[PDB]
């Protein structure tokens, strides 16, 4: 059961609102679009197809009715342009801001481009939303905001130094959100995502996340590379857990706003465990080498999600094996 | 005696280098230009004349010799354009990055342009500088970074939450700088300036700083606004102490780099005191009412400059009363 969550989605079904999703053509965005359209919401979407894909939009369309898709207004455009930000904001109740350039290695090769989309574009959306006086604003933050802080599990109040240009960008997101609360009274919720996975996560390109990458590699019969001894560990968070936290945040009482929340399960899985999980799941529906640790890699990562549970009534009910079970058939179809 | 500073300027005169000053037409940038040309350095200046002035460059021209002037190459341009940043970096040894749009209330009223000049512009310059392999990189940071930290005096390690968009941008400069050292080995110095004042600080405009605004006012015979009751206090730091810190930073030992330094004198002057010191200094060269409070603005500010004194051998020569005595003759000439 997902019960404050069930009650809210029930309520959305009876009383549609207007939502903005930036990054709507992307992994998390397109999953939010699918859920909102099935709740019969009115969705305004923004994307420049930098890392996102028309084919994601095309997939959502074949999963919703004609009438539900008629409530989707898609604008191809860039959050780095303030005018565009202000146009897509007209009439909007709830902002779900997911548009960013993720990937730590990307940000090291080209910090300029990562800065402009993740800081400039983020500020544009935050400032448009504040001017338009939307009901809520929730943005994608990042567990890389923990930086070099040694605590584990990671608790929201205790962060360290950021370790890459990417991490600076997501941290600045939070500090700006905080300043906007203070200066204009505009209260927002930042969501520190941890290793999100599930359908429509891109398995291609140099920056592919491990789950999609390894899944694609298993299905092609290509080498699955483990960086290190394999005892490195993550709190992998199935996509529905994130959808859940986004909707809970858009509809949070005022006292829950101007807050950061970890979004994860609270569990740790090793790379050695993961590899066996993926393989075991793929091989029910049909069809490895060790190398150097990646440089400047975090050894172990795990969220404390107590704050989300207590203040938003989050239930992290989809754990990693269930998540892989649910994600694997989408990869099988996509790759074949 | 500014002993180390003297020795370091002697090295420069014997073995001149190429310097980039961004913000060279502004208050601090033009004082840096003046000292560097007088040391026979080759100087590249970048400015967009947003808050800066041609008249500052014309004044400097009259103060240096012809040969010294012939070593100044001025480029009108914007740090928001990456290409421009790359071009003016060419053959540069030392970067003194001063270009920004200062002022807390400016940032509250336009956090967007402020974000673009002070974050994007900073990163463009930091990144161009890294790729050009400069010998050093020193940037204007801000005592606004202390935020709501309640401790006095202000110590570098101990900062609080940012209280304005401008505080955010100045802090983001430090965090980027720190990431560049960790990620690229590129070691910078950030100077948290505290209430600088001296010749060529603009007395005109909605954002004038208190010393020149009030000086202007008593020369015109206008009303002098003391916000609050007279007691509020600052660490006013005459411009020559800033020039010294810039030059010491540019030639610091490697272990002194990747560090933030308070740039001030360690003193605390009351508004009641200043209003008085200013009247007393002005009226020595011939020729009042209380009010409100502001927002983003602080009751008490005093720097601990131990760190600069110890690590760079900074010697804060000039205290507020003598700075004023030194500054007022420029203010008469400029207004009369
Ligand atoms: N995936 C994770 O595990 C993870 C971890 C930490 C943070 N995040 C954050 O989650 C959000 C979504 O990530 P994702 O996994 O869905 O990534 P994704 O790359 O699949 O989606 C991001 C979307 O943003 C769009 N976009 C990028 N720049 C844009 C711009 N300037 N204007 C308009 N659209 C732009 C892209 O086209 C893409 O459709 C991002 O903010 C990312 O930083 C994700
Ligand atoms: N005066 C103080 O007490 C104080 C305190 C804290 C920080 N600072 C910092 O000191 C630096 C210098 O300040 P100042 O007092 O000399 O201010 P100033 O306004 O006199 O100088 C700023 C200079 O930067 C130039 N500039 C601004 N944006 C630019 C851009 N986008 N491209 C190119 N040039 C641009 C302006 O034209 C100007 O000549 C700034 O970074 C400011 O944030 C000053």
């Amino acid at each position: 059961y997902m019960s404050r969550y069930e009650e809210i989605t029930q309520q959305l079904i009876f009383s549609p609102k207007t939502w903005l999703i930036t990054g709507v053509a992307g992994f998390i965005g397109s999953n939010l679009l699918e859920k909102l359209l099935k709740l019969n919401q009115v969705v305004i979407g923004l994307d420049n197809f930098s890392t996102g894909h028309q084919y994601n939009l095309d997939e959502v369309k074949t999963l919703v009715s004609t009438e539900q898709w008629s409530r989707f207004c898609f604008i191809e455009g860039d959050i780095r342009d303030l005018t565009t930000c202000e146009q897509v904001m007209k009439g909007v109740d709830h902002v779900l801001h997911q548009a960013a350039l993720g990937s730590v290695p990307r940000s090291i090769v080209d910090p300029i481009t990562t800065n402009a989309t993740n800081i400039t574009g983020f500020l544009n959306i935050l400032h448009a939303a504040k001017n338009a006086q939307v009901q809520s604003f929730t943005y994608a933050a990042s567990s890389s905001t923990y930086g070099d802080h040694p605590a584990l599990p990671k608790v929201e109040e205790n962060i360290g130094n950021p370790l890459s240009p990417y991490a600076v960008t997501k941290y600045v997101n939070e500090i700006y959100a905080q300043v906007y609360a203070r200066t204009y009274g505009f209260k927002t919720i930042g969501l520190r995502y941890f290793n999100v996975f599930g359908r429509r996560q891109d398995p291609n390109g140099a920056y592919a996340a491990v789950i999609p990458k390894w899944t694609a590699a298993m299905l092609k019969g290509d080498d699955v590379y483990i960086n290190g001894d394999g005892e490195t560990s993550r709190d992998f968070c199935y996509i529905d857990n994130v959808i859940q936290m986004n909707i809970l945040s858009a509809l949070a009482k005022d006292s829950a706003k101007d807050n950061i929340y970890n979004v994860a399960v609270g569990d740790r899985t090793t790379l050695n465990e993961l590899s066996g999980y993926i393989y075991d799941e793929l091989n029910l529906i049909h069809h490895i080498k060790y190398r150097e640790f990646r440089s400047g890699d975090v050894r172990h990562s795990q969220a404390d999600v107590t704050k989300a549970i207590d203040l938003l009534k989050y239930r992290p009910n989809i754990k990693i094996r269930e998540g892989l079970r649910l994600s694997m058939p989408w990869y099988v179809r996509f790759l074949k």
